[PDB]
């Protein structure tokens, strides 16, 4: 039977139509950049500005630089004429321009629905790509490691923060990374926060103090969006040495580069996991 060439993608933003195995793809989700390249699939340009610390082959000039996470460069998306754009949540607002390009698929995690999204996205990929086999492969391997980890949970609540310029925001269940919760089954020092803003809801320390966690998750942003690691110099305050967390050797540094700059994932979403394994044991 002949059948469309095009794929036809219903994503959070429109549909897109998109010829099956595109040659000229475009990247602005590390996340699924570090997926093409877990699949050996050939990526054509992406916003070289500011790449993850593990993807920074993508640094060499054989890929065209299209800008920043922020700022495209649409002049050099106009010569390359993309065959498929990938975006999520920083390029939103962008997504009309992005659009008139070339094909746009928006690919952020869904995070009130984090597993459900996650695959979907990751099984988009495959079929469009041709790499159905090694994506259930791969999320078979993620599975287990979401089982090892679900299993020790256990009666350690955990709080998870991001420190930025002296300050600390707070994320809990359903959140940005609501997946310590939500997926790897941690409880939380904090059931009740609900925070649906990229970079958390601001608390104070005494808020910190209070709450008390048996483990403390935090995220380094100004080591990723400015360079310069802030986030240990940050939280060591007195305060926060009241808490078992500190007291207990049980304050987790997650690495920015996969949490913050990216996420969401085959490589990022696995390392996070590792990196919330690591803590736990
Ligand atoms: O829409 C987003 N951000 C808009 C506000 C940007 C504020 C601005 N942020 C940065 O410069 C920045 C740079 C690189 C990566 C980031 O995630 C940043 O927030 C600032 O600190 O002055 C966004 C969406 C999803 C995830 C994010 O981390 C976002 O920042
Ligand atoms: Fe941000």
């Amino acid at each position: 039977t002949e059948q469309a060439e095009e794929m036809t993608i219903k994503h959070q933003l429109g549909e897109a139509k998109v010829k099956k195995n595109p040659e000229k793809v475009v990247v602005f989700d590390f996340g699924v950049l570090d997926t093409l390249d877990k699949l050996g699939v050939k990526v054509t340009a992406l916003p070289q500005m500011n790449v993850p610390k593990y993807l920074e082959k993508y640094k060499s000039s054989d890929y065209q630089n299209v800008g920043s996470l922020m700022e495209p460069d649409f002049e050099k998306l106009s010569e390359i004429k993309p065959d498929v754009i990938f975006i999520s949540g920083r390029q939103a607002n962008l997504y009309d321009k992005l659009k008139e390009i070339g094909p746009t698929v928006y690919i952020g995690i869904d995070t009130q629905h984090y597993w459900d999204s996650f695959t979907n996205n990751m099984k988009l990929i495959g079929q469009m790509f041709g790499k159905e086999k090694e994506v259930d492969e791969e999320l078979a391997n993620i599975e287990k490691q979401i089982e090892e980890v679900k299993t020790k949970a256990a009666d350690k609540k955990a709080l998870i923060i991001l420190t930025t310029g002296g300050k600390v925001s707070a994320y809990g269940k359903g959140s940005r990374f609501g997946l310590i919760h939500d997926v790897l089954g941690v409880p939380a020092a904090d059931p009740n926060l609900k925070v649906t803003n990229p970079h958390g809801q601001s608390v104070s320390f005494e808020y910190i103090a209070e709450k008390n966690p048996d483990y403390l998750f935090v995220i380094d942003r100004d080591a990723v969006v400015e360079g310069k690691p802030t986030a240990k110099q940050t939280i060591e305050n007195a305060l926060v040495k009241k808490t078992k967390a500190y007291q207990n050797g049980h304050i987790v540094y997650l690495d920015p580069n996969y949490w913050y700059l990216s996420g969401g994932g085959l490589t990022s979403v696995s390392e996070m996991i590792k990196q919330v394994e690591e803590g736990l044991k």
